[PDB]
């Protein structure tokens, strides 16, 4: 079935700006990660954990189902200029070994606990994953 929907945590709706770019109501957004956060009274179970494992499972669109994969978390990696954004450096990226296609973007990667990041980047035999951990209500401050 259709699994293409945004994520709502408590009162923060996280989604891809390059796939949403809504009005100017978005509370805060980080162009560096092309992620936006809006407000709403539609709280969901979506609660990013405090750990971002490496070997998990992401929703593979090529097989229309979750598949086991292994990505390595990186404090920051270079993102070659593309249709999304120009050349720069991102933060919290999980690069692994998997197929990539124009649409697979958005695949949530569940680990020992659960979703730890979605597909934000993709390359040859390599798939990046935006770590949602370093953003949610894990601690903040400092
Ligand atoms: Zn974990």
């Amino acid at each position: 079935g259709p699994s293409d929907l945004f994520v709502h945590t408590e009162q923060a709706i996280y989604k891809n700006a390059h796939l949403t770019t809504p009005n100017d109501q978005t509370i805060l957004l980080a162009l560096t990660a092309d992620l936006q956060i809006d407000g709403c009274d539609q709280p969901g179970p979506d609660n990013i954990p405090d750990c971002d494992c490496t070997s998990g499972c992401y929703y593979s669109r090529s097989l229309d189902r979750y598949i086991p994969v292994e990505c390595e978390a990186h404090d920051w990696y270079p993102v070659e200029e593309t249709q999304y954004y120009p050349k720069h450096i991102q933060y919290n990226l999980l690069i692994g070994e998997g197929p990539c296609v124009p649409g697979d973007a958005g695949g949530k990667l569940l680990c020992r606990h659960g979703v730890i990041g979605i597909i934000t980047a993709g390359g040859d035999g390599h798939v990046a994953f935006t770590d949602l951990r370093p953003y949610n209500i894990k601690a903040t401050s400092q």
